């Protein structure tokens, strides 16, 4: 059954998974700007991916306002912090593949099931904006998986590597953000299981193998 939208208990739980949705956004747009000075010739494009992201934040602050919490930003700050500390010093080093998997493959991916897995128990308000919103972020993963598509043979070891470092922490979230998520009454196995398909159509598209996937998942560990 959905939640009691209304009860302290799930206002409590929201006020930490509403302000990850909303860091999460605001995290995107800056990333994706930030890539655009290492793809000069990208900046357009990613100017419209980046605005996309702050409708997003907009539309989730407002279901923030809509059930009266106040998003613990503080918390979604520390929760960002592993995969932001990772982009910048990537993007410091001139390295885009790895800004690319991490923003574009493993955020978006972990996004698409977080919003996926909460449209069905989410207030009716949050439902409609987070319908738009879902749709939105498969344009952000087939604009990654375009690059880095493109440009495979150049990059394979870095995206190893990156996958290596960064999807560890992906896990660690999932595994901080599952409590608050069944408050919501969101299932730890659902997100878990959208997070990983989004992921390995991605790495497909791109061009890696079943068996260098398989490598790819496992590090998880
Ligand atoms: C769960 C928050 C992640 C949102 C990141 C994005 O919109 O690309
Ligand atoms: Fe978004
Ligand atoms: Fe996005």
């Amino acid at each position: 059954a959905l939640p009691d939208f209304t009860s302290d208990r799930y206002k409590d739980a929201y006020s930490r998974i509403n302000a990850i949705y909303i860091e999460g956004e605001q995290e995107a747009h800056d990333n994706y700007i930030a890539i655009g000075t290492l793809l000069p010739d990208h900046v357009e494009e990613l100017k419209r991916l980046a605005k996309m992201e702050m409708r997003h934040k907009k539309g989730f602050t407002a279901c923030g306002k809509n059930l009266g919490v106040e998003a613990d930003m503080d918390f979604a700050r520390e929760f960002f912090a592993p995969l932001r500390d990772n982009f910048q010093t990537a993007l410091g080093q001139g390295k885009t593949p790895t800004c690319l998997l991490i923003q574009a493959l493993l955020i978006e991916a972990f996004a698409i099931s977080a919003y996926h897995t909460y449209i069905p128990v989410s207030d009716p308000f949050a439902r409609k904006i987070t319908e738009g919103v879902v749709k939105d972020e498969y344009t952000h993963l087939n604009y990654g998986e375009a690059w880095l598509k493109a440009n495979l043979e150049s990059c394979r070891e870095e995206l190893l590597e990156a996958n290596r470092e960064n999807l560890p922490l992906i896990r660690r979230m999932l595994d901080q953000v599952a409590g608050d998520a069944a408050v919501l009454q969101m299932d730890k196995e659902d997100l878990i299981e959208d997070f990983l398909i989004a992921y390995q159509e991605s790495l497909t598209e791109i061009g890696f193998n079943t068996r260098e996937i398989t490598r790819m998942a496992a590090a998880a560990l």
